[PDB]
């Protein structure tokens, strides 16, 4: 299938990519950069797609590299105000034998959940949102949390619907969650878990709920994979994984 | 908006049906019918589209007639063989201001879960249904259950996967649930529920689970009218409520 | 087995638990009454046991009178100071042949609920509560989830434990929920819902839920036999079906 | 508090409980054993209570050991028929200042879950088990699941109820789990997970579900120090975490 490097493929999250790639039948890796060394390496060793996790300093750098010299890449570094994918965008133009991918989200269950919330919403009167996640967490509610929320607001405005029901005749403070764009939002730290998500729908006599589960650190890699062996049909340049997905 | 007739109007389901149309602002409850009393009267009222539950030996009849007199229809009496479809397509060549639309379920929560189970299928190695439903009961897995994995066993075998990991040396009988196209489903029976799915989907450090509940016998509704606000933008023979949802 | 009378025996509420007599093999229905038509009746009809429901200011009188004639009684009416409590404990003493039971919840779901995270509760360094419910819902949070909040604290502060690990910086408004002896507290208002619990527990690599559900606004009737079968071997006063359930 | 050694600290077992105890305060970490190597050494270090999990050859004899120089033991070791519990029993006669503590489970919330589901049993006239676990596993259903069901089926038997209600006009091979002393067990393999329970019991109006959920091979440790902290006061041999818990 697939010729593949990777960089910062010492980090944590480097070490679990590279196996990915050996583990999967279709994709031979071939090559791993420390952080800064020397790219060219690439070009030698014939890299199409490349994995990039590299501090938001280097990533600007390697990418135009990459756009350069033809090969794409599937990139989960953060950091890319409108400047930066601007910059990138002006790389790109009249190439169509090339593309990036940019995933703020690399996990699928995640990623499809903010989707399907987002297609679902228009049906529904009341919609909540319900995050958990380990206590170490230093911030309420998570990020993804808050997207799912505003992607559901959206949908609504669009497709225009009311706020929704609730008869709360003055309600305690806290208890019903935080409002991001009218969408209610729970914030849930418990010992044990690690990453979770919970998308509840209301209607005459039924909901519709969908959560999403991570057991484990390393649930971005499928994500991953998608954005490698697919890019290949995504010339130019692509923000969300939800694209790709093919919805 | 819509004026609408109601046949079966009187049975525990009619009842649901007439209320959510006068309850919703835009639509103007215009008929009701005992079940083979005389239908002139839709037309005498002026009706746009009818909502029906006859007996499948009335059916067919005032499907004919409805069509011929120009009301769309939204049906979800069972019974409908490829020849009954065969039929309604027939009564339907060369008029393209009139539909029909046969919806085997209602309940928006149920379609959509089915809907999306059969989109996410690809993503994931693994991927189960669980289904509970009070024990009065007659027959396991449910019929919806039933379908759901059958889509999901689609969506696989297109998109070409394998069968899923499952390491089990000599499981227990009963244990692993049904096989419906290589998916396991499980039936649960429980005092206190009414009815409800799950579908469990599994990869590499996460999953993604999809569950609908049904609280209370009138679920349909919802689907009902989504049916009935939209017939009227699809012409000709539908069947299920998927195709209405605009995905 | 017993024979038993009902008082508020046409409210919703009464039909409900009428039924439920009958319908049940060990417990012969004895009698019924409007509100304040006259009690004799029970004594006329030989009733052994009494279920409850009158407005409050009936209340204390019908009680005053069972007891005074020997009968045992089920309470499920609100509104019992601990003035009124006292007044019942003066009725009650040394008769050791007739027993009260004051459930201000007959959901043996929630009491158990209720019951099992005060036991679980010492075992888990996390805990917090969700509640959900069908939106019209005037008070956030239930009053189930309030006890059962304040109930965990209890057993913490009581074999003494610290306050939870929660490293937020500086979270969202609403977010964390609702402080209740600092336990979180999430109330969930929900198109579809009718009323439901949900306790979280979180260790070092683990997690127990506990969660109750409620379908329908008939789950007190299994409370209120219980107590019935039961108060029989309760003389005296007793405030809680957790009691009555022999844990 | 307590001086406290290991047997077995080098396995993957081992170090998670090692650390476990060096992080607690009240915890003094005392001895390591390689597995067969010197016991005497826990004497010269003056070690008040032992946690074990060696091989079931060399078990007993540590055990005995322990036994004969007063320190109590808190062990994990699987391959306990009852001729060696007896065995244990034999060692332990008139000696009230040592215990030992046999936990075939040492998952608080798995734990904790067996014993609440036998305690509610009684009022619920459905109860079902489903279990869930990784792909990978090599049996269905899990033990865990069994006994809990056995349990329940225990719970009803005394306290002498009925099958359940099940109006299932045959149905389909697998669909209604594993019948285990009447108790429905349902066995999902689903990759991304680690391992799960989930009983689930029904009664009129209302569900209690009781779901335990573990992230992670470590959630054990837990269960070991409550044994340590207490089996101070615990003398005799004793089997189940359960019993520790003073419920």
């Amino acid at each position: 299938g697939i010729k593949v490097g990777v960089l910062g493929a010492k980090g944590r999250v480097g070490q679990t990519i590279v196996a990915a790639v050996n583990e999967s039948d279709d994709l031979e890796l071939v090559a791993e950069i420390g952080v800064d060394d020397d790219l060219s390496l690439l070009v030698d060793n014939g890299a199409e797609v490349v994995v990039d996790f590299t501090t938001p300093n280097a990533v600007m750098g390697n990418l135009e590299f990459c756009i350069n010299n033809g090969i794409s890449a599937v990139v989960g570094t953060t950091g890319f105000d409108d400047a930066r994918l601007e910059q990138v965008r002006d790389w790109l133009e009249g190439k169509d034998n090339v593309g990036v991918l940019i995933a703020p989200n690399f996990a699928i269950s995640a990623v499809l959940t903010m989707v399907f919330s987002k297609q679902a919403a228009r049906f529904f009167e009341s919609a909540e949102v319900i995050e958990l996640h380990h206590p170490n967490k230093l911030d309420a509610p998570s990020g993804t949390a808050i997207h799912t929320a505003q992607g559901i607001a959206a949908a609504r405005k669009e497709a225009g619907m009311d706020a929704q029901p609730d008869a709360t005749e003055q309600a305690l403070e806290g208890s019903r969650g935080a409002s991001v764009d009218g969408i209610p939002v729970h914030a849930v730290r418990m010992s044990g878990m690690v990453a979770h998500e919970q998308v509840i729908f209301g209607t005459q006599g039924q909901t519709l709920t969908i959560k999403q589960d991570s057991y484990d650190r390393n649930s971005f890699a499928p994500g991953v994979l998608v954005g490698v062996r697919n890019i290949a049909q995504h010339p130019g340049l692509v923000v969300g994984l939800e694209h790709y997905l093919g919805l």
